[PDB]
C-alpha cells in the first residue's frame, strides 16, 4: 500500500473530493436526459463524456483513500478487501432504511409533504431490500 | 405545497438523499471490479444491478428538488432548464479548477503527499478543460 493518510487534512479533502466528484457523475447524466429530449445529442454526448471523466475521478479518490488505510467516505467503514467492500454496503444500506428514509418520511408528512413522504417510503422498503441482497452475498463469500 | 419546498426540513433531506444516492452508485461500481477480478460475476452483477436502482433514487430527489423549486445540491443553482443546468455545471466546475483542487493539492504537498498532490494537480486541470466544454455549450445554446 501507501502512505498512512490517517489523521491528515489530505484524508478530509480525498473524502470531499469523493463526494463532490460523486454528485457530478449523478448530475450531468440527469442533465443530459433533458439534452436528449431537447434534441441536442452532441451536448448529451458530451456531458455523458465529461460523465465519465467523473466516474475516473471518484475511482482515483477511492485508491488513494483505500491504499492510504482510510475507510469508505460513506459508512466509514474499511474498503481494503472484496469481504470488507460488501460489509460497507451492508452498512449504509441499513442505516438508510432503519433510520434515514424513515426519518424523511416522517418529517415530509409532518410538513404537508405526503407525495414526498412516499417516495422516502418506497426508498426505505428499497434499501432494506438491498441490505438483505449484499448479506446474502457476505455470507456467501464467507462460506 | 410540494411545488415550494423551500426552506423546510425536507428540501435539506432531498439534498442529503441526493449526496448520499450518489456515493452509492460510485461506491456499488468500484467493488464490483474487485469482484470482476476476483471471479466473482454473481457477486459483480448484483452491485450493478443495485447500483442502477441508487442511479433511480438519485435521479428521483433531484425530479423532486427541480419540481420544488430548490436548487442543485452542489452548487446551489437553480436546475429547471437545461441552459440553467449547464450554468451550474460552469460554475461548479470553475470553483473546482480555480479553488478547491489547488489547494486541496498545496495541502497534498505540504503534508508530504506528493502522489496524492499530482492526482490533485491533474484534476485542476481537467475541472478546467470540464469549465471551457460547458461554457462552450452555453455558447451553443445562446446561439453560437
Ligand atoms: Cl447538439
Ligand atoms: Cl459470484
Ligand atoms: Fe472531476
Ligand atoms: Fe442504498
Ligand atoms: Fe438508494
Ligand atoms: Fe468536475
Ligand atoms: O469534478
Ligand atoms: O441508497
Amino acid at each position: 500500500a501507501m502512505k498512512d493518510l490517517k489523521g491528515t487534512k489530505t484524508a478530509e479533502n480525498l473524502k470531499q473530493g469523493f463526494i463532490g466528484e460523486s454528485m457530478a457523475n449523478r448530475r450531468y447524466l440527469y442533465f443530459a436526459k433533458r439534452a436528449d429530449e431537447e434534441g441536442y445529442p452532441e451536448i448529451a454526448g458530451l456531458l455523458r463524456s465529461i460523465a465519465e471523466g467523473e466516474t475516473a475521478h471518484a475511482f482515483g479518490h477511492l485508491d488513494f483513500i483505500r491504499q492510504g488505510g482510510l475507510t469508505d467516505p460513506a459508512t466509514d467503514k474499511p474498503i481494503g478487501t472484496l469481504e470488507q467492500m460488501i460489509e460497507s454496503a451492508i452498512a449504509g444500506e441499513t442505516y438508510e432504511w432503519t433510520q434515514m428514509y424513515p426519518g424523511f418520511a416522517k418529517v415530509a408528512r409532518e410538513e404537508g409533504f405526503p407525495e414526498v413522504a412516499e417516495w422516502f417510503e418506497t426508498l426505505a422498503r428499497a434499501e432494506k431490500s438491498h441490505a438483505e441482497k449484499f448479506q446474502n452475498v457476505l455470507k456467501q463469500l464467507k462460506g
